[PDB]
């Protein structure tokens, strides 16, 4: 194996399972293994959180500068070994070495700038009752808390999870999926690096069975998962039944990009394609069901195409390239069942549509990027979340049509518009019925932009001011300064 | 009956249900019936769901201002009406008429006023990124919420769930307790006469099976739940597993009054009094585990003894009366259950300990205002929610073995300090966990004081700004302003 | 006359001054004496200090929601009365009944009903130092504040200014204009009526001499301004140097409206129409120099004059009439003499340009809505304001051109965009130098968005919830409960 | 002269004045000339705007995060250079070693470390007005600052001014005092060193005509400034004359430290004597009316003249030395005046009173810490500000007693009590009219914390998040997506 055998990360040090469990990651490009990961005991959670209570002690025990100084540090160590890093994220999950260089740690240590300089910040309130009596909040941290991580971008949501927990105050508990165990041990180590006390941010390793583990805890707080939607509701679910712990989800969605008769169609088919083919079509806020004005609809698909086809697959380790393979065999198995469907039911291909084979290809989980055509609402591919390279154009005639068709999903992460239009762009957007929402533009997640989903794709929010709040508790304190009059007189 | 037969309300107007079943309430202090009560059926339900979508899109439609008009109107009517709902409310609840009249609707109205006052302040963020592009968030209503009551304090549970998901622009489904099913059918009235829109605030009866019924519906985008801490983790699974729903979750306690050497000790007896006999021992919030300083703590107990036997218990309907009978038969068994076991385990009975059966408190629930001394940590009436008059008094030496023993719980609705110590007031209090803290005082909840649960008392908050945000969703909107730079180039 | 003789109101009454002096007020539309009015002197200036210290007390001695409930029985009160309130303000203002039936009170009503629900609203911060030791903020009355008003929108200026400071626990003493003395005591009587105490809002009459008496008086914590901006540095700069008071100042403008060659024409020229005739031209933040682009300049003005022709110009206390005589002939004497500029520096006359003296207009202050084409911007009339019914037509080439020469100015009020483009309209804006900005719209100002000059044109906002803050003062308070470490050991 | 010849800083280096004046700086522990400074010239002063526009342009253009990471640098150079500047701040004050060394720079550095992290969290509101509409505003720099600064404190109120306007985009032109000319030079230096912009912080030198250059000129947008009352009348009346200028003002007091029967007298003697003593008397919140509950009189005074005879006077360039010479022979001839005026009226005199003239002490400032007992209200050392190391001790019978006297003043900067009664500690200080107090502690001033004065004490605050929106100015923009109603027609 490349990297060797791999384990837990608790109380400030690598440490040993007490599984007898070990599992597998590979670099899906190859096949090459990357590593065995020892998994986590009930036992090893178990101190996993003793651990943590005792380093949240410390941690909130520090000033909120003394804590912002020290993530500030870990953005500096994060900022110093991006590449290194991003070869790592790009071996484990196989996106391109050019996104993993530009994005993946880049964006992961933004949201922690951003909040260690926050750190300072979280402020309760005080309120007159009258001049006897007065109340105020504190805003505490809730204590130990766990993120359990999603394979597409490893590293970018152990940060965005972690980063608001640590800054106000709270320890983490974080596992990755199993698919992509291994950055999340290197953040850890460079958290311990910038000074953050042993056991704030802990690494366990395993399958879901782990993660319900940390989602049952009776000690853990809040529970912050990525991931699909029947197993966020599994983890919902047992962490309410378990102790009645906070939670926050973001669970993918089928995000609607709505091209309008007066877009800018170079801009509009820039849009779809990034939208639909980042990260080899792995992004939950992908805009999958593009909508395009019937008038406009083959000057769009024209350009959209002449893109596709431009598209560099490739090696991902190539800085080249631009599209790899997808991060799993069950991945590109459930992607060729969906063009499968796609096919079946009467879309149209228009381009890819099948796995990549030739040469190193066939050591690979590649799938071409595909495009369907004439597609319909009731298509199974326009319905349900690929998660893959696939984008289903479908036409509409008028605004209030492809609005209602829009929303017509249970989903309700992303949605975006293309129009020129003043008018047109905000009473369609304000209409859109999805928590993250883009106007002639697709897929930027800037720290200060509260993101999650409406509906089932997803509970309560991360980043922006708002989600610092949300990794508190709020205590009220009524203070009685006049005599306490009898009631019972 | 009293009252006659009572049913669903549902798009402004009474209305049959159609579960073919019945359910009846009584008066707790004579056991009159006082109504037969129709129980909804899923079907009814999912009618009471299309009404609120429909009433919603009107009252969102509406200006902010528009609803705080007619939040407003309600309000004034409450305040008319407030002598003919207490005394329903009395029956209802077998709560002293002379707590009706001063309490359940003046406070119920103070936070609707509050939240009718606010309902033009809901505001989302504006953030530049760079000269081409901005950010802004939008706050919008949820949709249809869904509330489910507890029998203890009906109409003003009804008025707190209500008014900020109303003044937010949502619409509420609420269910009151079976047990006191009549007052939430006024406030649904009040709310049409004030000008509401059909839908916007229906009532739907019955048991815990209609309560399940409301947390699973697929068109409900939250619920807020008053009860037990084991109905509430069923509730809380439920929706969650069912459509990702947002919950608030607020869930009874034992919460830690601590009596220190410096303390007042008048003002302390008058406080514990009043924080484990109001209401017949019938608050979530009450003080029910006394910790007191050795060295004051016979004083204390005198001053506590004396007051407790000048509690004037009586007929709820008479005005004289400041103590009636518990809510039900079950709750009395309950209650006299945890008596039994507090004086099997050793403690020491002060004051009370049996149900009350002369002359006409033999028709009634009526259990005589409890306290047991000499108290251990391990006993169940000290570590179990009795929700009755029954106050444990525990004996501690010093300041930080009160705190631990205070936080030696996992419940976390309240706690409170008596002290007139300016720093030990603020340190001890700054150590309890939990989320509504009391200093030399007890038992207030100013509409403008976020009130709600640490650990397994609950998730979320009431009351407060803050929790008026929490009926809304938030959108980002992303502004592309320059150039979409291709991805795919 | 009209009214008879007008005095003081002090302490809950109206009251004689004691300056010996007298002015009187008349009807701008027939010349008819509607009042004699008193005139405050020194002595009657500290009396209302003594007053309004007095009442200011038992003002913030109330809950927040006394308060909350006593402003909207005032907003009641001016709702019930509008249109006799309607009445008065068009006799003493000249302003058309169509205008002050529907704007001067309606409005005014609704900024106190804004914050009247808002008063409730006012908290500090509590922030962390450590665990020791921990700060809190207190939003405290600031005492006495004055207002001084104008005459283009008395009751109104008087409720922008009163709401504020009165929802915040402030008395105000308030100084119409001399030119419009009458409104401000019907207010007064109002807030009485509705339980404001004595001396909360108390009003001084007089010229200028009296309103330099309130910005001198040490008594006086703020004052707040609307008027010309040469007499805005006079009051700033003693009401700073006397006492060191806060200060509010709006202070006209010359605001830019930019209309481009991808705006709705239509929409464009009714925007210029009522962005320069409405109130006969006497609005702070009228777009006086509209700025065309060239492909679409005979165009637009072939529609603004059609507009203009249609303007219905008569007798105020008709209903029919849309466009009055100005407030006064000081006024009309400084209107004619910039018309008479324009035409000697060049300026093509469109429409008006002349005073209306047929008939009854020869009793009356009456200047025609006037349009000036081919304008400069070294011209007076386009770099001074005028306070009356003179539009100035710019043409311009490019938007870079348009953003430059709107920006050239001193003044800085507002300014708006006329343009059905998504990127145009909010770039351009974010580049204006303009605190109040529209987009394909003019004039409205709605209660929640704070509206108040860039550059000479304002310090400090009016309206939304910020304006509420600063008529309060910051006291922090810090709380140590450890031990003092001596610093001199 | 010990650094030779110091000059102006304007675009990034350090420049020739054009006044050919000079003016010196000496220490005043020896009477060495420390430097000749080049005095700015109007020319210089424009010159330093037109350089301030330019690096204003630049700066703000930058993202939040870039400017955050640009403060973040200057923090790291101060903290590596502390102990160097700590020496030049030495000399250049007169104050000891062991403050300029651990508070000077600490402190300067802490504010600018909190703005920094903050320069994100700058945000506007949307609202909704309707559905075809809505508002947002923006924070947008004011553009070019002034800040004037004083000699207690001189690199600590150039960071502290500096900070805030440069987090929110702004530049500063800043002036120190004349008799502190030297430390504004090294932090222009680490501002360019760790990247700021030529002309983002530019330093201008001069006495009052040079600061009063800054508050005329029409390219400024906003004066903050630092110094006596009477100097700061000045300030704001030519700051609002010459342009509208935003004001900030923070003007010296006679705050009041009420010592109460049931306070620990040990906190309190140590308390005293830190508010009266550290920086030689020079600090504007200090303690200077010592009120003293009669029955605890004689106590209090033996504790504070016991610690008061342990300061060790000395040079101040020894680290042994707690209190050393005052700033000026100027300083040094008022403070002795004042303590003439104190004996003559009757005071006391318990410590000091006398000018320290033997061995190295005569070439210095050196006025003994100084305690008068027996004050009373009418007396000058006790109405006035000294600005020097003078405690007046003034006993009183009870709380409201104190309270009133306390209050009956025209200053309000500062106050604080000593009490061990939490009901006493919170009612005191809510009635004392100071913007910031201390509760059994004195003078920390963390960064969070906004402090500025009541009454004549002030005008705005410094520090917090508050301070920091008060270096933007809003623009409110309406979007209108509906149709504009004309309105003529
Ligand atoms: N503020 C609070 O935290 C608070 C106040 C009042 C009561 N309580 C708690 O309520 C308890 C009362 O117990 P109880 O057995 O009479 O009532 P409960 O807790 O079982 O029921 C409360 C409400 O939930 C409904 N319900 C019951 N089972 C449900 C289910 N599975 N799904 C959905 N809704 C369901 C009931 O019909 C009722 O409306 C007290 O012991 C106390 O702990 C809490
Ligand atoms: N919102 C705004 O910015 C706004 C709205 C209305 C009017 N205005 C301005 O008001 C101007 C009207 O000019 P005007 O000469 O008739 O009135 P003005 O500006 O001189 O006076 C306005 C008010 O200030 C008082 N006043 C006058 N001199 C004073 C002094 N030295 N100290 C204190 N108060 C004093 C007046 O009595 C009156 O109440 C218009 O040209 C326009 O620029 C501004």
């Amino acid at each position: 194996s490349v990297y060797g055998l791999q384990r837990l990360y608790i109380a400030g040090a690598h440490a040993d399972a007490t599984s007898g469990k070990t599992f597998d990651t590979f670099d899906p490009a190859t096949g090459e293994l990357l590593a065995r990961v020892q998994q986590a005991s009930a036992d090893d959670v178990d101190r996993a959180v003793a651990s943590a209570r005792e380093g949240q002690r410390e941690w909130a025990a520090m000033t909120a500068m003394q804590r912002s100084r020290i993530l500030r540090r870990a953005v500096e160590l994060l900022r110093e070994r991006n590449d290194a890093l991003a070869e790592l994220e790009m071996r484990d999950t196989g996106k391109p070495i050019a996104e993993t260089r530009a994005v993946d740690i880049v964006t992961g240590a933004d949201v922690i700038e951003y909040y260690a300089g926050l750190a300072t910040a979280i402020e309760g309130l005080q309120v007159p009752l009258r001049p006897e009596s007065f109340v105020y909040t504190r805003r505490e941290p809730l204590g130990v808390c766990a993120g359990i991580g999603a394979w597409n971008y490893p590293i970018q949501i152990a940060c965005w999870k972690s980063a608001p927990a640590l800054a106000a105050g709270n320890a983490m508990i974080f596992k990755p999926s199993e698919v992509t165990p291994l950055s999340a041990l290197k953040l850890a180590e460079i958290y311990t690096e910038a000074g953050v006390p042993a056991g704030v941010f802990n690494v366990v390793q395993g399958d879901g069975s782990v993660g319900a583990l940390l989602s049952a805890h009776p000690g853990i707080a809040k529970v912050s998962f990525t991931g699909g939607v029947e197993t966020g509701k599994k983890v919902m679910s047992l962490a309410g039944a378990s102790s009645l712990k906070e939670v926050t989800m973001e669970l993918g969605g089928k995000s609607p990009l709505i091209v309008f008769d007066d877009a800018d169609l170079d801009r509009a088919a820039d849009i779809a394609v990034t939208a639909n083919f980042f990260s080899a079509g792995q992004v939950c806020t992908n805009g999958t069901r593009v909508f395009v004005q019937q008038a406009v609809k083959d000057a769009f698909v024209e350009r959209v195409l002449a893109r596709v086809a431009r598209i560099r697959v490739g090696k991902p380790s190539d800085s080249d390239t631009n599209f790899g393979p997808l991060a799993s065999a069950a991945q590109l198995d459930k992607v060729l069942g969906y063009i499968d469907s796609g096919k079946a039911e009467g879309a149209k291909l228009l381009a890819g549509g099948a796995r990549l084979v030739n040469d190193h290809f066939a050591s690979g989980q590649y799938v071409a990027p595909t495009v369907f055509g004439d597609c319909r609402d009731d298509m199974r591919i326009v319905r349900e979340e690929i998660f893959g390279p696939v984008m289903s154009i479908l036409s509409f005639e008028t605004e209030d049509e492809a609005i209602a068709r829009a929303n017509a999903t249970d989903y309700g992460l992303a949605a975006g518009v293309v129009t020129e239009n003043l008018s047109r762009a905000h009473r369609a957007i304000h209409r859109l019925e999805a928590g993250i929402c883009w106007i002639n533009t697709w897929g930027e997640s800037p720290a200060e932009m509260p993101v999650g989903g409406y509906k089932q794709s997803g509970v309560g929010r991360e980043n922006g001011i708002t989600t610092l709040e949300h990794y508190t508790r709020i205590k009220s304190v009524q203070v009685e300064l006049g005599r306490y009059q009898p009631v019972f007189g």
